[PDB]
């Protein structure tokens, strides 16, 4: 599903062995895509950057009468793909979780779940970017 101009690919981040960009970089490899180095001597190679990551954790209690407690945490990335000598298209995930409240393999997960929203985006950026001629 991954457009075909989009197999080989620059991943820039902040933190290459962080646990976002792992999941990214696992995504995009299980799609069937070569990364390369950012100092590639290749023409014409998109590039994924990893913008933003932020994670809120919110606790919320409601009065009914009697009262009830509710815990959430919510993941989002903010990225951008850029296709050279073109444009750059901003993308971003969002991940929803709800409780009743371990919070580190949740998160975790989380990350998977937003590197497959990202890769997700892939073919709405080359329809547009096909379109614009």
């Amino acid at each position: 599903q991954v457009p075909s101009t989009m197999k080989v690919m620059i991943l820039d981040s902040g933190d290459p062995n962080g646990p976002l960009s792992r999941a990214v970089r696992n995504q995009l490899r299980l799609n069937g895509v070569e990364l390369l180095d950012k100092e590639t001597t290749r023409k014409d190679v998109p590039s994924l950057r990893l913008g933003k990551v932020s994670i809120a954790k919110d606790t919320a209690s409601v009065f009914r009468n009697g009262q009830t407690a509710e815990y959430q945490m919510i993941m989002t990335v903010n990225a951008t793909v850029l296709i050279p000598g073109r444009d750059i298209y901003p993308i971003s995930a969002k991940v929803f979780r709800s409780f009743f409240d371990e919070q580190d393999m949740i998160v975790k997960e989380m990350y998977d779940r937003a590197a497959e929203q990202l890769i997700r985006k892939l073919p709405s950026i080359r329809a547009a970017d096909i379109r614009s001629d």
